[PDB]
């Protein structure tokens, strides 16, 4: 019943968002760019969207009378534009999308790509990695400049790039033998399976509670310092990890001479984990998924950490 | 029972190959190499194989012994390594894989990364589409001298590439208008969806038919000419498309002024469209994968297009 345009549609968080939007019930469409040409694996997505019951919606962002068109077509947009410097980062194309669903007026609500930190509260950070929260910014202020309703989906680690990997920059496996702890390792940190952040995002984009609202994805029991995740990885196996405390001064040493990408990187772990912005403010249960959506039963860490054993 | 390796286990048709030699029941082991430890899909792909019951194995092409050790766990080999210039093209690694079973001795037999035309036949090619039919001879030769047993697989076209565009390239959708035609469009040439390459593969591996034989993947519904394939589209769609017919001599033009990956692409063509490099040659029923294994209910090319609708 309510129809909802994807954008970025076969990207990681965005083919789960698509997902999750059908099985939830709504009315699916996702934008096709014509720009993918010779990229097998997502049109193959697109392909299986389809056979699911998703509707192709061509579009371009080099066109804006197809942005236009697209999003009027459905109530809820749900954008999942690249975000991340060792992939893509381009947040800000999202400019063109806001302007395309300003002109259509018909859009009741908006998500933009957010999925992540805050944004209003990393106003501190250190560059490059800052480019991510300011763009995130821009485009928040965009679409309250035109008015449009909103929902931002914010609070949560994927899983897969810091729970399986119990947190490791160098790989997304566990490690064998040894792991480094940052700091003392007791900074709280928000977990969640990436299925989940997009099954909430289902649930709430038609949610009247979260109109015009943030809303963070903090499931209690997925709150955990990295001393504890690590400890639960060394339940499942029964093997203790030789440990290395890490401080600050030592895990940002030389970031200067690291390629742009590698130092964004550094500097996110560097809040989530040294200044543990995911968990330094509170927020109550008319705002916090599980608490929302409390027949969501969320994976918790070591369910998914068991995957891997 | 058949224990399998497949090396190259994420890649495009190596992926369909692990999950059909799943669904064929092989016990079906899958290398994992540990260079690919930040690329989150060939991660994620690994636990969907281990979800499926496939065992990973771990081992690096830069490590012989993990090689051999790797090999001494199976019987039958299968290796899908990368072969298509704009992608990637390192056929003559699997030399290293070839070391490796000949020391370790106890391989029944190996299925090298073919696939595609049959390169014995590809003597007169052109430059530089050529390489890929000589990396595989070379290959073909150690796997000989070394006394390896073997099976080829050859003779179709991968369905996504040359049948869901119409065989158009640089992109790998239907056109909507306008399709060009290569020649008069009545070059017979052989299409096959690639689960039903794997799926034969599958079967043919643990077959004494097949044991150190080529096994073309010919199956007689899917030899069309390139007029057949786009009638057949027209019939779904119900709309008649303009074609405008390419004589070789326009096709070729100013090939050496192309980027050395589509000259790779032209020259290939041309051996499939222009010169009927996969129909220009009989092959007996023994030999042939549709007639070796009728239970297969192979896709044809209307139900496979349906899906582009
Ligand atoms: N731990 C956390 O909380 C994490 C948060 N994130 C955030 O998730 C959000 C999505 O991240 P992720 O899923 O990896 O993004 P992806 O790299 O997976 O890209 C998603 C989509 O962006 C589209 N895209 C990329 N470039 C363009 C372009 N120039 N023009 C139009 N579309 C483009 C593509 O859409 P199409 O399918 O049309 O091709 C692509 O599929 C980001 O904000 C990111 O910060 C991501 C990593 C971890
Ligand atoms: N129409 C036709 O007949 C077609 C025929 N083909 C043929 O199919 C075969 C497979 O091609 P395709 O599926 O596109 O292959 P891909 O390009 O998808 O790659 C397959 C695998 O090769 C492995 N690989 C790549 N580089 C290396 C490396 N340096 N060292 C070790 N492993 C490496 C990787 O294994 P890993 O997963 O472990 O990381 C990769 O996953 C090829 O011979 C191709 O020539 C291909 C296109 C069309
Ligand atoms: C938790 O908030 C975020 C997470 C990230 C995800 O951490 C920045 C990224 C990212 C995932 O890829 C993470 C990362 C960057 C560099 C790495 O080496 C890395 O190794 C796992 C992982 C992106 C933006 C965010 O706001
Ligand atoms: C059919 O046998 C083969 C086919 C190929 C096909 O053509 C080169 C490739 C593989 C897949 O990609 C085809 C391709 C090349 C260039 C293009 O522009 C293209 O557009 C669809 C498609 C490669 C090796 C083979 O043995």
């Amino acid at each position: 019943k309510t129809r909802v345009l994807v954008v970025g549609a076969t990207g990681y968080i965005g083919k789960r968002i698509v997902r999750a939007c059908l099985a939830e019930g709504h009315e699916t469409y996702v934008l096709q760019r014509p720009e993918i040409g010779l990229e097998i694996e997502k049109v193959q997505l697109f392909l299986s969207f389809k056979k699911l019951g998703a509707r192709i919606v061509e579009g371009s962002f080099s066109d804006h009378q197809s942005l236009v068109s697209a999003v009027k077509l459905v109530d809820v947009v749900v954008s999942a534009m690249s975000g991340v410097h060792f992939r893509s980062h381009n947040i800000l194309v999202q400019l063109k999308l806001v302007e395309a669903i300003k002109e259509a007026g018909n859009v009741k609500r908006f998500l933009p790509s957010e999925f992540g930190m805050d944004p209003p509260r990393m106003g501190h950070a250190l560059p490059p990695g800052r480019e991510t929260f300011d763009q995130k910014m821009e485009v928040r202020q965009a679409i309250e400049a035109a008015g449009i309703p909103y929902t931002y989906v914010v609070g949560a680690c994927f899983a897969a790039y810091f729970a399986g990997n119990l947190s490791q920059m160098v790989t997304l496996l566990p490690p064998k033998e040894k792991v480094n702890i940052y700091g003392d390792g007791n900074v709280k940190v928000v977990f969640a399976d990436e299925d989940d952040i997009a099954k909430y995002t289902a649930k709430t984009l038609n949610d009247p509670r979260t109109l015009n609202k943030t809303v963070n994805i903090r499931p209690p029991d997925n709150v955990l310092t990295q001393l504890e995740l690590v400890q639960i990885w060394e339940k499942l196996t029964g093997k203790e990890l030789e440990k290395t405390n890490i401080a600050a001064q030592d895990f940002l040493a030389n970031i200067e001479q690291m390629e742009i990408p590698h130092q964004a990187g550094i500097g996110h772990f560097y809040h989530i984990f040294y200044e543990g912005c995911l968990t330094d403010h509170e927020v109550g249960e008319d705002e916090e998924a599980s608490s929302l959506y409390p027949d969501v039963k969320y994976k918790r860490m070591d369910d998914y950490l068991r995957m891997f054993l």
